[PDB]
């Protein structure tokens, strides 16, 4: 499925990520345009043989089990296809664990390097939320 955006940020809200650890909405709704383009389908593989999955490409190297990324920790304890569906509540719910684990959204590298300081309340202006 490929979200709008003020689609995807009504769901991200309906599933307790506004504020989720001091990040605002449009901070969820920024790092899903840049690491997927709203794509819940989307893989990209990395150069350690791991692969990132669905909209917030999250890594089968610490957080789900792919079957093909050896020495793999599997810390949201679920297959990493099931991060691949329209249904967003299995990638929400590994990324509230990943945001928790010490280092914040920084985990994400396109929020690190396109919307960490820059006016994300705009990926929600204009939104019925
Ligand atoms: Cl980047
Ligand atoms: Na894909
Ligand atoms: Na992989």
């Amino acid at each position: 499925k490929v979200f709008g955006r003020c689609e995807l940020a009504a769901a991200m809200k309906r599933h307790g990520l506004d504020n989720y650890r001091g990040y605002s909405l449009g901070n969820w709704v920024c790092a899903a345009k840049f690491e997927s383009n709203f794509n819940t389908q989307a893989t990209n593989r990395n150069t350690d043989g791991s692969t990132d999955y669905g909209i917030l490409q999250i890594n089968s190297r610490w957080w789900c089990n792919d079957g093909r990324t050896p020495g793999s920790r599997n810390l949201c304890n679920i297959p990493c296809s099931a991060l691949l569906s329209s249904d967003i509540t299995a990638s929400v719910n590994c990324a509230k664990k990943i945001v928790s684990d010490g280092n914040g959204m920084n985990a994400w590298v396109a929020w690190r390097n396109r919307c960490k300081g820059t006016d994300v309340q705009a990926w929600i202006r204009g939104c019925r939320l």
